[PDB]
Order: structure tokens, then sequence, then C-alpha cells
């Protein structure tokens, strides 16, 4: 094998990408699903929407949106979560995270431990 060649010029295409800074997310006692705001990713393919689950974080890319592309990610999870398990989904004008709970029966008091730590800053953080 080994055979190829070729070489063409590449204008400004896309490349940057929005911060999806405002977003909606839900716990329950079983599993935890996010909401977002994005008109147009329930028009989008699967394969300008790329997330990837973690133990405990959920990353999701979006591209060619609304005459724009979004990105989302979650690092710190105040719980962990099953990739296997955890899925996607999208919805009119809006985009699914589902994520598995690591262990049901579980409060979310923050999508994240961030918003934790900092929330909770003068606190029983000793012992």
């Amino acid at each position: 094998g080994s055979s190829g060649s070729s070489g063409v010029v590449a204008p400004i295409t896309t490349g940057y990408t929005v911060k999806i800074s405002n977003y909606g997310w839900d716990q329950s006692d079983k599993f935890v699903k996010i909401y977002i705001t994005l008109t147009g990713v329930h028009q989008v393919p699967t394969e300008n929407v790329q997330v990837h689950f973690t133990e405990r974080s959920f990353d999701l890319l979006v591209k060619n949106l609304n005459g724009k592309s979004y990105s989302m990610i979650v690092n710190n999870l105040l719980k962990p979560i099953s990739v296997e398990g955890s899925s996607k989904k999208v919805k009119t004008d809006t985009v699914l995270i589902l994520c598995r709970k690591k262990v049901e029966n579980t409060r979310w008091d923050y999508l994240t431990q961030v918003e934790k730590e900092c929330k909770e800053k003068s606190g029983p953080s000793s012992g």
C-alpha cells in the first residue's frame, strides 16, 4: 500500500466555539440529567455533537449550530457517574445530557464541587 498526495487551500472555516455559561441541570434519586437551551442542536447531526462522559465529569461539544458553535464541559462532579451507562440526548432547541448515578438515593447540592466549595467557604471544612 502506501499511496496518496494532495494539497488545497482552506479559508476561514468555523473553529471557535461558544461557551455555554447558563445551562439548566437537574438531579433525581436515580440519575442525573442536564438541559441546555440550544436552538438548532436538534437540527445538527450527531457528528457536530461530541460529548464524553467520565467518572466525575462530562464534556459536551457542539459545532455548526445557529450560525455558530457551542461548547459545554463540566469538570468535577459532586458525585460520580457511570460512563458506559451515561448517555446523551437532544431535545427541541435543547440538548440533554443523561449522566448515570454511580450511587442512587443521593442529592446534588451543586452540579459540580467547585460551586459547592466556593458556595460553602466558611463552614465545617476540617473534620
